[PDB]
C-alpha cells in the first residue's frame, strides 16, 4: 500500500522487524554488562566502558535496521524486549564468552536474513546487509575471540591479576 | 552485604530498580514515535528528529540511575522492556498529547520515589532526584504543553500546512 | 574481441546500452521539468533548481554506466533520446508524482538488469549495480515520496500556498 | 499569451526552439565522441576530456537558450536528441574535422536565426545572440581549425605517435 | 575447532590459500620485471618504478588475504612462491603484455574464488571479493590494455623513440 | 658483455643472486610468523605488526641487493622462494628464537660474500656490504638475543602473561 514500495517482500519486512528486536535485546545485554563491572565488589571501569560502548553501538545498529524499513515502505512492528539471560556475569572472561555467544547468534540470525533475501530476489535488502552487517559481525567476532583467547592465557578465572591487567592494558 | 551501603533501604533499591525500567520504557516510547514520522506517508523529519533526541535523553536517565544505584551499594534488577501502545501515532499533535501525558507518569513516579525516600530518610537520594530530575521533568513538561498548545492553536488535527510550519519553525 | 573483456556476456552489454539510454531520457525528463518551473505563469525557482540537479545527476549516472561499458570491453551503441511525455507539467505536485514515477520504472530497469547480470555469473557487473545504483534509487524513491505526501497533505493542487510554501521551506 | 512577452515574434520562438535541440543534439554527438576515446583499443584520455568538456559546454548553450525562451515569454516544446552520425570515430583527426564541421553547421544556424531576428526588428534577440554566441563559435571554430592543423602537419592519420603526442602537449 | 570460524567451509579456506599464493606469485613476477628495466642495457627508469608499485601493492593484496583468513577462522598453510616464467621480459610492451595476461589469469581466478563462495552460501566472503578485489582488477585490466594500446600504435616493439617517449610521458 | 661492468667476477654475481633468494626467504619466513601472531587463538598483535616491519624490511634488503646486481653489470637469476619450515610457531618465545636462528644464518652468508669479494679483489662489494648489511645483521641479533632473555627471564613458555606482559611493554 505504500508508494514507495517495490520489490519489497512480506517475508522480508517480517524478517526485519525480528532482526530490529535482536539488535535492541544485543544493546540491553551488553548494559546489564556494562553496570556489572561498574559495581564496587567488581570495580572494572575499562570492561564497563567497553560494554556500554557496544550497547550503543547496537542500539545504532538497531536505527539503522528502522531506518531501511522506512526507505523499502514497510512498517516498523516493535515487540517486547527480553531481560538478558543473567543478573550476575561473574567475571571478565564469563562476559567475554557470553558477548562472543551473542555476536554469534546474531550473525547466525543476519545470514538467515540474507538467505531470504536472496531467495526473494531483493539484491538491495542483500547489498544493505552484507555492507552494513557482515563485515561488522566478522570483525567482533574476531575481537572478542581474541579477547577471550588472552584472558584464558593470562590465567583469568582463577587470578583476578589477570583481569586487572587486562582492564588497563587491552581495554585502557 | 555491599561495603560501601549506608542508609540505603530496600524499599528504596527496589525504587529504584522500577524507575529504571520505567526510563527505559519511556525511550522505547520516544524511539517509536521518532520512527513513525520518518514514514513515507507521514515525512516530519523535525518530529523524527525531536522524538529521537527525547529517546536519546531518557537513555541518558535510564544510566544515570543505574550509576546511582551501583554507587549506593544496592543492586541493579532488570526486567522486560514492554512495547509501546501504539504502533501508529496518528499525527504530530497526537504523538505531543501522547508524550505529555508519559511525561506526567514519569513526573508521578518520581514524586512518589521521592515521598519514599522521605520516609526512609534517605537525605542523599531525596537531593539526587531533585537535582537530577524533578527540574527536567517541569521542563519537558511544559515544553511540550506549549508544543501542544501552538498545535492546536494552529488547527493541527485538521490541516497538514499547521503540522508542516510547524515543523520547520519551532522544531527545525 | 576485446583484449580487456572476460566473463562480460553479449546480453549484459546490451542491456547495459538500453540502461544508459534510459539514463539519458530521465536526465532529458528533469530538464523540461525544471524549465516548466522557470516560466513566468508557474514561477517556483526552488522545484526548478531541485529539478535541474536531479538532471544532471540523471548526467552522471549515464556517464558512469557509459565508464563502466568501456572498463569491461563492450562497445556503446546510442540511440536516439525521446522527448518527455509531457509539456506542461501543471503542477509542482503533478511533476514530483511524474518523478516519483520515472524513478520507480528506472529502479524496475536496474532490478532487471541486476538479475541478468546475475544469471550470467557476472560478480562484477551485479556489484557495480549494487553499489552505485541501487541504494541511489532507493533514497531517491523515498525522497520524492515524502516531497509528495507533505505536498498532498498541505493541500498542494488547489492551493498554491501550498506550493510556494513547499518551494521556500522543503526546496529552499 | 504571456503578460511578460513584447516585441516577440512567433517564428522567432519557433527557430528559438530548434536551435535547443541543435544545441542538444551536439553534446550528444560530443558525449560519443569523449567515450570512443575511452575505448581501450583507441585509449587517448585527453582526447576524451577535451570532447566531454565540449559536451558540458553545448548543454550550457542549449540551457541558455530555454533561460533566454522563458524570459521573452515564449514557450519550450521539445523533440527528440537524434542519435549521433557515427559510433566509431575512427581516429582523433577524423573526430577533428567532423567537430569542426558539426561547429559550422551550428555557426550556420545562428547566423540564420541573427537574420530572422533583424527581419523582425528583435533587438534583444540579436543582441543576445551576438553577445552570448557568436564569438564563442568563431572562437570554437578556430581553435578545432588550429588543431586539425596541426594534426595534419604531424602526419597524424598514418602515425599514432603523432596523436599520441598531440593528446600529451596540446590537450595535455 | 576455531571459536570464531561460522559459515566458513573448508572448500573456501582451500581456495583462500590457493588465492594467497597466486597474489605472492604475482607480486614476485613484479619485481622480475621491475628489476629487467633497471638494467643499463634497458634504462627505462619509469617502466621499473611502474612494475615496482605493482609488486608492491600484489603484497598487499596478499597480506588481505591472509588476513581475511584469520578472521574467519581458517587457517593460513604458505607453499613455495615459484620463479617467474622469464628472466628476460625483451621489451616494455612485452612486459606490458605479460603483465595484462597475469592479471587476466588472477581475475580468473577470483572469479571462480567467487563462485565457489556463492555456491557455499558464504554472502561474506562474495562481498570481501567483490569489494576489495574485483573492481581492482578491472581497472588493472583497463588500465594495461590502454598502456598496450598506446605503445602499439606509437610503433614500440621496432622504434625505441616510442619506449622512451611513452616511458616520460605516460609512466612519468 | 655489459658496458659497466669492471672488476666483478662472476662467482660474486652467483653469490649475489643467492643472497637474494636467502633475503626473500626471510622475509617470507616473517610474513608467516606475523600472521600466526594474528591468529584468534594466539592474538599476540605487537608480535605480528614486530614481524611485519621485519618482512617489509627483508624485502628491502633483497631488492638493494637486485639493484646493486644492476650496477656493477651482473644479470638477475632469481629462483623459488621456499616456503618457511614451520607453519605453528607456538609461542612468542619460539618464534623469537626461530627468528635468531635465521638472521644467524644470513651474517653467516653474508661473512661468506664479504670472504668470497676480498679473494677477488672487489673492494667496492666489500664496502657495500659492510655499510649496508653487516651492522644491520649485528644490530638484529643483538636484538633478537635481548628480547629472547627478556621472555625467558620472565617465564613466558609456561605464563601466557609473561608473553602478554611483553607485547604490551617491549613490543609495544
Amino acid at each position: 500500500t505504500s508508494q514507495v514500495r517495490q520489490n519489497y517482500h512480506q517475508d522480508s519486512e517480517a524478517a526485519i522487524n525480528r532482526q530490529i528486536n535482536l539488535e535492541l535485546y544485543a544493546s540491553y545485554v551488553y548494559l546489564s554488562m556494562s553496570y556489572y563491572f561498574d559495581r564496587d565488589d567488581v570495580a572494572l571501569k575499562n570492561f564497563a566502558k567497553y560494554f556500554l560502548h557496544q550497547s550503543h553501538e547496537e542500539r545504532e545498529h538497531a536505527e539503522k535496521l528502522m531506518k531501511l524499513q522506512n526507505q523499502r515502505g514497510g512498517r516498523i512492528f516493535l515487540q517486547d524486549i527480553k531481560k538478558p539471560d543473567c543478573d550476575d556475569w561473574e567475571s571478565g572472561l564469563n562476559a567475554m564468552e557470553c558477548a562472543l555467544h551473542l555476536e554469534k547468534n546474531v550473525n547466525q540470525s543476519l545470514l538467515e536474513l540474507h538467505k531470504l533475501a536472496t531467495d526473494k530476489n531483493d539484491p538491495h535488502l542483500c547489498d544493505f546487509i552484507e555492507t552494513h552487517y557482515l563485515n561488522e559481525q566478522v570483525k567482533a567476532i574476531k575481537e572478542l575471540g581474541d579477547h577471550v583467547t588472552n584472558l584464558r592465557k593470562m590465567g583469568a578465572p582463577e587470578s583476578g591479576l589477570a583481569e586487572y591487567l587486562f582492564d588497563k592494558h587491552t581495554l585502557g
